């Protein structure tokens, strides 16, 4: 069951591409889908290419960044070289129409039909080999494309998490690879083959030139052998500009990457201005990189321009009255221009091609430094002896373990921040297999303690791959207090879980990546702390049903790590880690006992130069067309006076075509910078709301893809779409002028091939569509697994997973190889085409201009103009079908550009500093996420005196992190009144409001840098001031252990600090920004209660003179404030005295808890 046929046809249609009418005509009746397209043949499928790249590459390791290149050109082979020789083919071919063209200009002075016949024979059979070439082409880099892609998700496999820690396996790192690295290699791959014919071409160029000039050869030969060495000298220049170009775009994507996934606490406190002068400066450097290159390709145009017209004019003007007195008749002048014209367009070219090929060789850099990455090492849970770091060689932190873990047996183990628990957890899963020590135990569910989600449904993200059942998945839902919140989900279940689960809440992806390990059937469960984003009741709740009753049913085995009360009496096992080591060890009584997107563009180009643009260009062209007129006319014959019109008009051309393209060099810069300045402030003047709707991997791959494009293929593009468009013009006056009857035989092209393009319009923008469609799944599934690892290899599901992305990867080498044979066949109906209007143009020509016109001068410009537009037509068509994808992308950027209405800020509170009294009151306070949608508070009505503890209690989704927001005015429905002093949002513009109070959030991020960036990006301490800081928030002693002190290099998260030491850097933030006002969202999330206590005490110690409102699922620091309010199912009670709060109650919401 298949539809693509290209190896499944006969001999005549494999050119024309005949098959794919049906096709074409089959998706005008019907849109076209996944499983209306077909499957992929025996030789397309990406395993065998995976499999043919792997062999080779074992080959050439058996005989490095160079030995991947050799593979590669290796393994497509044959079908490289046979698309080269058929380029070469069509080339000479190219070459031979000219000849065509001589003799018939020669017949017309004085065998001639047969001239034309054969003409148009020549050029059919050009446009086909051509075409062909193309596709072959497209086929080896699609194929190229499905093999390093499937190589290279099978190496993230083997790829340790030591790596992925470090910023070279960064998972933004990752996927940039996989999607620019597609994109270069497929380029470099479809414009290989067409400069491994640049070298044959020009050779058979002068060789035909020589039979043609005589000895006026040595001019043109002196052009084109002085036109190589300053080209050569010319690209060095432009490669040297580019590589460091990208590498700055490189690191910008990185800080973007680490923008974006904390814009909320980047906005919480605005820090705004920092980051954003930040990636203005690195967009500054790429702009300088970007403007060098840009003045070098002008140059490069500006001599591609002017040494061809200076050697015509030399070679004619030697020829005539220098010294050959052999006057030249003007079937050798046209044959001269027709065969200069084909050697000036690859030059040309090859300037674009530079741009790709450094590209591609970065990007097999890049690929061969990753594919260098340490490799994972091969071999009652049992351990005897554990020593392990997390380096090829390093000081280590698993020191001497020993521990037993019987079957049906529950075991908890404890210790402090950073004591090997995840770290034990990971070993034992063999994930980090030892130094030196023995480890024995199978397919081991498993909760992280950063969870993880799929892009799939919720039943899929807790099904994972295992068949359904009625019964098994209902408990493991009805235990894990999830049923009611899935239910008020806006799809009652199947919701498609955005990516990373933005559109869920922090505790409810921890009961998913929970009920993911809890309904899957195996031995041993880890579970990594799974109760940090739980409260009280959901924690008993979970723990009594899932983990006492329906673990315990079975007799599974359960190592869960976690710091808690309840769950001691529970377990058989205790594991005390301290500093990497095992402090105590047993049982418990052991011990117990033990001691609108077109108009902005052209708008930000501005309307002073993009008509300078067009004007240069018509101007260029008009003086083209009108020296080769006149030169016709001057060649069948004041001698003097033409020669001087002649030597005019070639300094004319150049001065007019140089200054086209530094005008259109200039406009490409503006645009760029100005839509990158527009976008980023678009972005950052954005409320909390739109960052969270919108899915981010949609933001940041726009984001890069389109400016991307912009900034290097937009110029390029539309500049020789303008150039060919003015050819073509210049082509149609010129025939229109030699023979006033063509124009009988122009409107039928022009409507027929108006009716094919129609045709193809719709089914190529239905394939760009499903490109689009089925591209971003695979680029989902690829950052999920880089991110998502010790999950997918402790549950050993490999095997499952490359079955997915081989499924992934092969439809979406189909969606591309359709969409490039519908190119491919448009391309070649337009040939035809071409043929058929230089065909009876010539014919035309030939009877008329000789039989009743009698003209000689005009024949010789009708041909050269023929056989020049019947390739630029093809041409042309390309490239304005490129500059469409183009604009489309433009559009895309320009409807980003508007949305996040304004909820911009907009001085008489600001002159007076800002109180120190904390006294504040809110009355009558309602809040609401979305507008128009359920309230979240109702009827709310507080007051706080100043310098007072304030403690905050509440079940979940009861409204506590909801009221921390609205307190910052970071949701807009809100409806009462805050006064803080006297003071309110009457005559405060929100920056004086973001720098007014201090926020701890429950979830901790880090961006990537040094201690001194994430402690203070504003860099306004002393180095003493933050040491004192860090010895206040019980963190001196960790840092004081790490290589270069306050300049440690932190990645993103990652696992140079745990989940309580980016807490405990959070308090550090709020330690030295010294406000008034506090607000502690869960600091007790994932600090141990044993050092948490103490640490709330040194914290109430420091902040004495300021109020503070906290909010912690811990009972004894909501016990330790006087004035602490109860969140109710929506509303709030406000409670001071501890002996009167806790019986006025009757007993039931402080005291039992307590
Ligand atoms: N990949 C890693 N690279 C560097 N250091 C690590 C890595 N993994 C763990 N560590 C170190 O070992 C300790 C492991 O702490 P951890 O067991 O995760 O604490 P907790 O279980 O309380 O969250 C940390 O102090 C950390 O500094
Ligand atoms: N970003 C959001 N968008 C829409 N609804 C939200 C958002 N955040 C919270 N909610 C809703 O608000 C209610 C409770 O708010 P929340 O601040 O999350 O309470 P808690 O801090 O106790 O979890 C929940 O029913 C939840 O669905
Ligand atoms: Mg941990
Ligand atoms: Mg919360």
């Amino acid at each position: 069951g298949v539809r693509f046929l290209q190896p499944f046809v006969n001999l005549l249609s494999k050119g024309t591409y005949w098959w794919m009418n049906a096709f074409i005509k089959t998706a005008h009746k019907k849109p076209i889908d996944l499983r209306a397209i077909g499957k992929l043949p025996i030789a397309m499928r990406a395993l065998t290419n995976y499999q043919r790249l792997c062999v080779a590459f074992d080959a050439q390791a058996r005989k490095g960044a160079r030995a991947i290149w050799r593979a590669l050109c290796h393994a497509f082979g044959r079908r490289l070289i046979l698309s080269s020789t058929f380029r070469i083919l069509a080339d000479l071919l190219g070459f031979a129409g000219p000849l065509c063209i001589f003799g018939i200009v020669d017949h017309l002075g004085k065998n001639a039909y047969v001239l034309a016949v054969l003409l148009f024979l020549a050029l059919l059979l050009q446009r086909t080999f051509l075409q062909a070439s193309y596709y072959v082409a497209i086929e080896t880099g699609i194929n190229l494309r499905g093999a390093i892609q499937t190589k290279i998700y099978n190496k993230i496999m083997h790829l340790s998490t030591s790596n992925l820690s470090m910023g070279e396996m960064t998972a933004g790192q990752i996927c940039n690879l996989v999607a620019i690295d597609t994109n270069q290699l497929m380029w470099f791959f479809f414009l290989c083959p067409n400069l491994w014919a640049m070298p044959v071409q020009i050779i058979v160029g002068v060789i035909l030139l020589y039979y043609i000039l005589g000895v006026s050869a040595l001019i043109g030969a002196a052009v084109i052998i002085l036109l190589a060495p300053v080209q050569y000298f010319v690209a060095t220049k432009l490669s040297q500009a580019q590589r460091s170009t990208l590498e700055h775009s490189n690191e910008r994507l990185k800080q973007t990457n680490e923008m974006l996934r904390g814009m909320k606490l980047l906005k919480l406190y605005a820090w705004e201005s920092i980051f954003c002068s930040r990636v203005e400066v690195t967009r500054r450097k790429e702009m300088t990189s970007l403007r060098a290159f840009a003045v070098y390709t002008s140059i490069s145009i500006f001599m591609n321009t002017a040494i061809p017209i200076a050697a015509v004019l030399i070679t004619f003007v030697g020829h005539v009255s220098f010294f050959k007195e052999s006057d030249l008749s003007p079937s050798v002048a046209f044959a001269s221009l027709s065969l200069f014209h084909i050697l000036v367009t690859p030059l040309f070219l090859l300037s674009s091609v530079v741009r790709s090929t450094v590209k591609a060789l970065v990007s097999v850099q890049k690929l061969s430094e990753f594919l260098s990455s340490a490799e994972i090492r091969e071999e009652c849970v049992q351990i005897i002896g554990g020593f392990f770091t997390w380096t090829p060689d390093g000081i280590p932190t698993l020191s001497n373990i020993t521990i037993r873990i019987p079957r049906g047996q529950l075991t908890m183990i404890v210790g402090q921040v950073g004591c090997g628990k995840s770290s034990l957890l990971l070993a034992t899963l063999g994930e980090m297999q030892k130094v030196s020590g023995a480890v024995f135990w199978g397919p081991v569910a498993y909760a992280s303690q950063k969870p993880w989600l799929l892009n799939a449904t919720v039943e899929e993200n807790i099904t994972f791959e295992s068949p359904f059942n009625k019964q098994r998945y209902k408990m493991v839902i009805e235990a894990c207090s999830l049923q009611p919140d899935i239910d008020i989900l806006p799809h009652g279940d199947q919701t498609q879980i955005g990516e990373r689960g933005i559109n869920l809440s922090g505790g409810q992806r921890q009961r998913i990546s929970v009920a993911r390990a809890l309904y899957q059937q195996t031995n041993v469960v880890f579970l990594d702390d799974p109760f940090s984003a739980l409260d009280v009741h959901l924690s008993d709740h979970l723990m009594q049903a899932g983990i006492l009753e329906l673990l315990r049913d079975d007799k599974r085995t359960v190592v869960l790590v976690t710091h808690k009360l309840q769950y001691l009496p529970h377990a058989d096992w205790i594991i005390a880690m301290k500093d990497g080591t095992i402090q105590r060890e047993g049982t418990l009584k052991d011990f117990q006992r033990s001691e609108r997107a077109c108009t902005k563009y052209l708008s930000s180009a501005g309307i002073l130069l993009l008509s300078l643009l067009v004007f240069s260009q018509l101007l260029k062209h008009m003086v083209l067309v009108a020296i080769d007129y006149w030169l016709a006319k001057w060649t069948d014959s004041d001698q003097s006076v033409y020669a001087m019109v002649f030597t005019l008009l070639c300094s004319l051309g150049i001065v007019l075509c140089l200054v086209t393209s530094v005008t259109v060099e200039w406009t490409g810069l503006k645009v760029a910078k100005r839509l990158h300045r527009s976008l980023l402030n678009r972005i950052i003047l954005a409320p909390m709301r739109f960052f969270e709707t919108t899915p981010l991997g949609s933001i940041l791959n726009r984001f890069s893809s389109d400016c991307n494009t912009i900034d290097q293929h937009i110029p390029s593009t539309l500049e020789c779409l303008s150039r060919s468009t003015l050819l073509c013009v210049s082509a149609l006056t010129v025939i229109s002028y030699v023979t006033p009857v063509f124009l009988v035989a122009l409107l039928p092209l022009a409507v027929v091939c108006y009716f094919i393009q129609k045709y193809f319009r719709v089914a190529s923008r239905d394939l760009q569509q499903l490109d689009d469609t089925t591209q971003l799944p695979l680029l989902s599934h690829f950052a999920e697994t880089v991110e998502g690892l010790t999950t997918i290899r402790a549950f050993r599901y490999e095997a499952r997973f490359q079955q997915k992305l081989l499924e992934y990867t092969d439809s979406n080498n189909i969606a591309s190889l359709f969409l490039t044979a519908a190119n491919r066949w448009l391309e070649v109906r337009m040939e035809y085409i071409g043929a058929c209007v230089v065909l009876i143009a010539a014919a035309t020509s030939i009877s008329n201009s000789l039989h009743r016109e009698l003209s000689a001068g005009l024949v010789g410009l009708g041909l050269t103009y023929a056989l020049m537009v019947s390739n630029y037509l093809n041409w042309m068509v390309r490239n304005l079908a490129d500059m469409e994808i183009q604009l489309g992308a433009v559009k895309r950027i320009h409807a980003l550009l508007k949305t996040e209405a304004e909820s911009y800020e907009g001085p008489s509170l600001i002159p007076k500093n800002w109180p120190d009294q904390g006294k504040i009151q809110i009355q009558n306070l309602s809040v609401r996420y979305d507008s128009s949608l359920k309230p979240v508070l109702k009827h709310v009505n507080a007051l706080i005196s100043p310098g007072q503890k304030i403690g905050i209690c509440g079940r979940t989704g009861s409204g506590k992190s909801s009221f921390s927001l609205a307190f910052f005015r970071m949701v807009d429905m809100f409806e009462g009144r805050i006064i803080i002093d006297g003071i309110d949002i009457a005559k405060l513009p929100l920056h004086t409001l973001r720098s007014r109070l201090s926020i701890i959030l429950q979830d901790p991020v880090l961006f990537s840098g040094t201690i001194r960036f994430n402690l203070d990006p504003e860099k306004k301490c002393s180095d003493s001031t933050l040491w004192e800081a860090l010895e206040i928030a019980q963190l001196k002693l960790v840092v004081k252990a790490l290589p270069g002190g306050l300049d440690a290099i932190i990645t993103e998260g990652g696992e140079n600090f745990s989940q309580g030491q980016r807490q405990l850097f959070c308090l550090a933030r709020a330690f030295v920004r010294k406000t008034s006002i506090f607000i502690m969202d869960e600091a007790t999330a994932s600090i141990d209660m044993a050092t948490e206590n103490i640490l709330q005490k040194v914290v109430m110690t420091a902040f004495a003179d300021r109020t503070v409102v906290t909010i912690a699922h811990r009972v004894h620091t909501i016990l330790s404030a006087d004035l602490v309010m109860v969140l109710k199912r929506g509303a709030i009670l406000e409670f001071d005295k501890p002996e009167t709060l806790l019986s006025q109650k009757d007993s039931v919401f402080a005291s039992f808890v307590r």
